[PDB]
């Protein structure tokens, strides 16, 4: 009964976590006519965020395994809303600030994405984790679309780029009221292990790292993950330029229209990937104890063939290409709730944070640092898309090793935690 308005609470939370992250991008063009900036200077926006938030994910993690984690979340949300609320006021002669506002914003985004998901793994089992994700990665995308649309309105409406920044920190107030009166910090695995033993003792962080290396089950659904989050971030780089070529060519259009359409519909196909693929995952998995990386891999190289028959399909019409994108994109956006309950039930109550920082650090790195860096590097149209087949596939194959290895892992770290076996 409190557990469901700790994951009402959390889920809002995350839902103006990526308002806040987005809100930025919302209100770009203003931004590079403001401070007198070229091209390059949005990409050093979103890359001090992304990198600020990379290298302050381990730290959190370090410090969410260890220390009271409702503390730590609630310091995050008001550092970020005040820097948010604080970089509403920036005049023009300085961009550098706006650069270290962003940096901030991402040291408290790294908090709270590092530390929340394992409240829910510590608050509910198998089944009822599963959905409650399922309503966090609900959360993510609409999240990400509606900051995006709130800014762009907001800006539209006010007529100063620096209300875009301004909707945002008063819904973070509230956020850390909520935190604060609603959520209670609940004991490291207080489900997984009955209240009668002693609390678990965190070990060394080296130790914790070898450990978190030496299985494979998370190494490999980290790397699947990883490769899923290159191809959404490529193909949402280069879908709706693909889109207006294809009606330039055709001569329709000689980016508004085209572009809230496709927002419209990647977060539509989040929402519905994220319930599909925890639906399906807790159907078949009764049946089945590898079905969560077998449903993972399924909806990847299933998702492969309608993208790769929608660029065929461009040159004909636009509906079908449409529908076929539609229907790719929600087999790509199982994932993510599979892969959070794929790692929240094979490591240890111990190690949940430390694992959550290093999927961070891993997946972020090689989507965001490569994606930008290397598919408009071998771009400047088809080599670009055979190797973001090329990864979907291997990412595929990491998804079926952690098939092979996800009983044994899950036994292990089960067992760990009943005391019955010891590092
Ligand atoms: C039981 C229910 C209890 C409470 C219910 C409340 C739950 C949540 C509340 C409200 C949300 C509903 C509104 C629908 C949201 C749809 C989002 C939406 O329509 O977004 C508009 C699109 O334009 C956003 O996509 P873009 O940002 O363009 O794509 C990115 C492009 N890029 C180049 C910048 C990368």
């Amino acid at each position: 009964g409190r557990s469901a308005l700790i994951v009402a609470v959390l889920c809002y939370i995350n839902l103006l976590n990526y308002m806040d992250r987005f809100t930025v991008a919302g209100v770009l063009p203003d931004i590079e006519q403001f401070f007198n900036i070229g091209d390059s200077s949005s990409g050093l926006i979103q890359t001090v965020f992304i990198s600020s938030y990379m290298v302050l994910a381990p730290v959190f993690g370090y410090l969410g395994d260890r220390y009271n984690r409702k503390y730590l979340m609630c310091g995050g949300i008001a550092f970020w809303s005040l820097v948010t609320l604080g970089s509403s006021f920036i005049p023009g002669e300085h961009f550098w600030l706006l650069l270290l506002t962003r940096g901030l914003v991402g040291v408290g985004e790294a908090s709270y994405s590092t530390i929340a998901p394992t409240l829910i793994a510590d608050l509910f089992v198998a089944d009822q984790r599963s959905r409650m994700l399922s309503i966090f990665y609900f959360a993510i995308p609409v999240g990400s679309g509606l900051g995006y649309i709130a800014g762009s309105k907001v800006k539209d409406m006010a007529g100063d780029w620096h209300w875009a920044l301004r909707v945002t920190p008063g819904l973070g107030v509230v956020a850390v009221l909520l935190l604060f009166l609603v959520v209670r910090e609940p004991p490291r695995g207080a489900v997984e292990r009955h209240s009668d033993l002693p609390p678990l003792n965190p070990t060394s962080w080296w130790a914790d790292l070898r450990a978190l290396a030496r299985n494979p089950s998370f190494v490999l659904s980290s790397l699947g993950f990883t490769a899923v989050a290159f191809v959404t971030g490529s193909l949402a780089l280069w879908a709706p330029a693909f889109l207006l070529r294809s009606r330039v060519v055709l001569g329709e259009t000689p980016s508004s229209s085209d572009s809230l359409i496709f927002g419209l519909i990647t977060c539509l196909t989040g929402v519905l990937g994220v319930g599909l693929g925890v639906e399906i995952s807790r159907r078949l998995r009764h049946s089945n104890p590898r079905a969560d990386p077998l449903v993972c891999a399924t909806g990847l190289l299933g998702s492969a063939p309608f993208l790769f028959l929608s660029l065929a399909c461009a040159r004909g019409s636009i509906v079908a290409t449409y529908i076929f994108i539609f229907i790719g994109e929600t087999l790509l956006s199982m994932n993510w709730a599979i892969v959070a309950d794929i790692l929240l039930y094979v490591v240890i109550p111990t190690r949940r944070s430390t694992a959550e920082a290093f999927q961070i650090v891993l997946s972020h790195l090689l989507g965001d640092a490569g994606s930008p860096y290397l598919i408009g590097l071998i771009s400047d149209l088809q080599f670009s898309l055979m190797l973001c087949a090329f990864v979907g596939a291997l990412g595929g194959a990491a998804f079926l090793g952690t098939a092979i290895f996800i009983e044994a892992d899950r036994r292990r770290a089960q067992l760990h935690v009943q005391g019955l076996l010891h590092e």
